[PDB]
């Protein structure tokens, strides 16, 4: 079946009250359920048909008479239906006994086992893999849950709601009854069991002064790396006070971190489940990322509290409304957190590599979809991250102060209730027409960009009047016709601009944004003294494709001057984008025309000289300098080039980085030594209390100019690498094996590096990682010995995404003309989605570009993905993902 989104309709039965008992067995788990029902007033006498998958049925009744399987229920492991003619007119109970195998669910989704820990997924459809339901989130009830466990083995029992009831039982079993009255749609619901330590914090609201307690979980071996975790959550709730004004609502909040998940975080009600690679860290123990990714991970769930729990979803096409709304919150709080301009420039840059990828590939779709048929296959970058950067357009819109009042008109209009997208921007509206004091002006343009797919282009030109101290900006908007609508419209699209004087830096205009509502416009400045060179799109105020028009010289002044740390970015960015272009042609024409000699048009050297000023600038950002000195991502520049020859952007890149390299790379050494001393501050080494983001970065810029000075066979430069292998951080010394594989002590660095990452768990897939993305020529059969030494059979999801996924963006080797690298992947793609179709579908990443790529290559991907299309046991998910994604 395909879902419409048009199609929605209220269901003819109501569920009140969920009473669970859920009995943990060595071989099985029993799950008896009453579920108080009703007949609601849009029946039309139909069968009662619950959502019910891969459930061994003992016996269902209806008002305590067992039902007979044939002459009045159907089930066929899928749905459960009971005929009308004996489904009551009135209040009536529906009880079953089924039982499930948590040991053996390897999908992860409903109850699983995750090493020692009993653990439940339900969003978007895993309560169903638990109990007959009817597995939507509009259907709301009130919850009574009782688990039981062997004692010995499951100390520590967690639901959602009160803990109200606690006790033994023969045979060395427990148990705990847990009453959550307030109503919840059952993907919120959520199980825990194990031998589960903790750490936890009193929290006092910063109006209601409630006592709100916070536990923190984890397995015992890793319990010592939950502090900062803890400390997020404190930060996360600050926020929400400080920012929104909203305090948490119960009386206690859990996190838990298990081994095995799919994704990264749960915002289960009181109950958040956690990647353990998403909320487990520490200094001796963790690369810096994770601090940053806890952080986020954290707050994210934590902000659904009300962007999702407390304000819930119709239907499962608002998930935009929870999700990119929860980003949006998340990305306003990192901001805050961090306080460096390079967390708003991560976001970018995940935007514009990855989701505009995916929105100009055959699975591009509007951040609502109107319909779906793998309810898992809708979580999605565009439905996130473009969903964010619409949620955050709207404060640009309006600023701080109308948005808060907007966003708080949402919260109070909606808390406790149902909400879909167009309640959002309705709130928003509200706000709109305070700002414009006309109560006439509207957003309804706006709602274009919930149901409108593709990345909008704006292109930009200019005219200035020097006598007339007149400078007109004249933009133009466009959106590439694809599947989803043949003729595009013009979107809101708010232009934050500045105009920098060339002459001295300055700003020459006030806060400004454009409100370009027309495929084009004319924008006109008076009192203009000189010819300004423009600042444009500041913050990335839309999620666009930005064709500035401007000279190299133009981008240089404003890298170097301008105000705005993303446009400087962007400048550095474009410049970078026309040099690769120009280069890949040139390699093309010469490869295409079997030269035996040619030309390449060489790097700017004003742009080298800017960025050795930046570099030397002892105030600028350790964060930023390490993006200039990086080319744009791959999967950004694919978007510019058709049937993109990787091996000639291979040998684009590497002509580009040597010829800065060539000028710069004393620079670079002189740099990467005098930072060591800030960048390697032991002093906090002890205290996972202090975090500093500005100091991680300093590692960055260090970590970044070392593989620069590798690549390049710096003079002398593997006594640094031998050096930097003896630091105490991770990023550091996984750093030198990375970098050392240009040399001849890789292999001594890799056992060195196992043995300092085998024992903890986290550590170990951090390793994976590094050895998957080395830049090896035998990097297909260092792939063999990991698969045979370290991952064998794992069926853990971060085990696997390690050894496979960093090695996709090796750009000369996993796209070896061969199609070695495609049909390795496509190999573990079909084994995974054996046992897990989600994190088959994750595996599926590289192949989303196919259709970009050479003619050569594009076939070589399409053959694979015929070949895993062609498996005759494939999952729903992967054939419905691989369908679209091929055009089928
Ligand atoms: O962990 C992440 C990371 N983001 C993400 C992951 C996959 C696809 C798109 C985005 N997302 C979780 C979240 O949103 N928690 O609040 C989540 C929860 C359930 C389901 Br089904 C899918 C994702
Ligand atoms: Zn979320």
């Amino acid at each position: 079946k395909i879902h419409y989104r048009k199609d929605y309709k209220p269901s003819g039965f109501i569920i009140n009250q969920v009473t669970l008992n859920i009995n943990i067995h060595d071989q099985e788990t029993i799950v008896r359920s009453v579920l108080d029902m009703d007949i609601s007033k849009h029946n039309v006498g139909e069968d009662l048909v619950f959502d019910g998958v891969g459930l061994k049925i003992n016996e269902i009744s209806i008002n305590n008479k067992k039902l007979v399987e044939g002459e009045e229920y159907t089930y066929d492991n899928e749905f459960l239906t009971i005929f009308s003619k004996f489904v009551p007119k009135s209040k009536f109970a529906f009880s079953s006994e089924v039982i499930i195998h948590p040991e053996t669910n390897y999908a992860l989704t409903g109850l699983y086992k995750s090493k020692n820990i009993i653990v439940s997924q339900c969003e978007a459809t895993g309560f169903r893999r638990i109990t007959f339901f009817i597995d939507r989130p509009d259907m709301m009830a009130k919850y009574d849950v009782t688990v039981t466990a062997d004692k010995e083995k499951y100390p520590v029992l967690l639901s959602n709601g009160d803990k109200v009831n606690e006790f033994e039982i023969p045979g060395g079993r427990h148990g705990a009854r847990f009453n959550d009255p307030p109503l919840k749609p059952c993907y919120l619901f959520a199980v825990v069991a194990g031998d589960l330590k903790h750490l936890s914090a009193t929290y006092i609201t910063k109006y209601t002064k409630k006592k709100v307690e916070l536990y923190v979980f984890s397995e015992e071996k890793y319990v010592s790396k939950l502090q900062w975790a803890l400390e997020c959550l404190k930060k996360s709730m600050a926020f929400d006070e400080d920012y929104f004004g909203l305090e948490y609502d119960l009386s206690r909040l859990n996190l838990v971190a298990v081994s095995d998940f799919n994704v990264g975080a749960m915002e289960n009600k009181g109950l958040n489940i956690f990647n353990a690679n998403s909320l487990l860290a520490s200094k001796k123990n963790s690369i810096d990322f994770s601090y940053a990714r806890i952080l986020t991970v954290v707050g994210h769930e934590y902000f659904h509290q009300y962007t999702g729990n407390r304000v819930t979803l119709r239907d499962w096409f608002q998930l935009t409304l929870k999700e990119g709304l929860t980003v949006h919150r998340e990305n306003l709080f990192s901001e805050e957190m961090t306080k460096t301009v390079t967390t708003r420039l991560s976001h970018v840059d995940l935007l514009r590599s990855v989701q505009f990828l995916e929105d100009s590939s055959p699975l591009s779709h509007p951040i609502r979809p109107e319909s779906y048929v793998s309810m898992e296959n809708f979580y999605t970058t565009t439905v996130y991250d473009k969903g964010s950067e619409v949620m955050r357009m709207y404060l640009t819109i309006l600023g701080e102060e109308y948005y808060k009042k907007g966003f708080d008109i949402y919260i109070k209009k909606n808390d406790g209730n149902t909400a879909t997208c167009e309640d959002f921007n309705y709130a928003m509206e509200q706000a709109y027409k305070m700002k414009k004091a006309d109560n006439s002006a509207n957003l309804n343009q706006y709602l274009l960009w919930f149901s409108q797919s593709g990345t909008p282009h704006v292109s930009f030109k200019y005219n200035y009047d020097a006598e007339k101290k007149q400078y007109s900006i004249h933009v133009n908007q466009y959106t590439k016709p694809d599947e989803n609508q043949k003729e595009k419209k013009p979107l809101f699209i708010p232009i934050s601009v500045g105009l920098i004087n060339p002459e001295n830096g300055k700003e020459m205009i006030s806060q400004t944004t454009l409100e370009l509502t027309k495929e084009s416009d004319t924008f006109v400045f008076n009192n203009i003294a000189v010819k300004p060179i423009p600042s444009l799109f500041r913050g990335f105020s839309a999620p666009v494709y930005i064709e500035d028009q401007l000279t190299d010289e133009e981008r240089i002044l404003l890298l170097k001057y301008d105000s705005d740390a993303f446009v400087r970015y962007n400048s550095c960015t474009n410049i970078y984008m026309k040099q690769i272009l120009m280069n890949y042609n040139e390699f093309l024409k010469a490869k295409n025309e079997k030269l035996e000699s040619f030309q390449l048009t060489p790097v700017n050297a004003q742009f080298i000289d800017a960025i050795k000023y930046l570099l030397e600038d002892p105030h600028a950002d350790a964060g930023f300098k390490s993006y200039i000195v990086s080319l744009p991502q791959d999967r950004y520049i694919i978007n510019f080039v058709s049937n993109l020859d990787t091996d000639v952007l291979a040998d684009t890149k590497e002509y580009i980085y040597k010829q800065i390299g060539d000028k710069l790379n004393d620079v670079y050494y002189k740099m990467f030594k005098s930072l060591e001393a800030k960048a390697d501050d032991l002093t906090y080494f002890n205290d996972e209390s202090h975090v500093d983001f500005d100091q991680m970065n300093m590692r960055t810029l260090r970590n970044t100019l070392l593989s620069l000075l590798s690549k390049a066979q710096y003079p002398n430069i593997l006594n640094e690498i031998i050096e930097h292998s003896k630091s105490p951080y991770p990023s550091n010394w996984l750093t030198s094996l990375s970098v050392s594989a240009y040399f001849d002590k890789y292999f001594e660095l890799y056992d060195k590096t196992y043995k300092l990452s085998k024992d903890d768990e986290l550590l170990l897939q951090e390793w994976l990682k590094t050895v998957s993305r080395s830049d090896r020529k035998d990097i297909y059969e260092i792939l063999k010995k990991l698969e045979n030494e370290v991952l064998k059979d794992s069926k853990n999801p971060n085990d696997i995404r390690a050894v496979y996924l960093p090695f996709t963006n090796n750009l000369r080797r996993f796209h070896d003309i061969s199609g070695k690298g495609y049909k390795l992947i496509a190999e573990v793609i079909t084994k995974t989605d054996k046992f897990n179709p989600m994190v088959a579908t994750q595996l599926c990443e590289p192949f989303k570009l196919w259709n970009k790529l050479d003619t050569k290559r594009q076939e070589l991907m399409l053959n694979e993905m015929n070949t895993m299309l062609q498996e005759p046991q494939i999952s729903n998910n992967l054939k419905e993902y691989l369908l679209r994604l091929t055009n089928k």
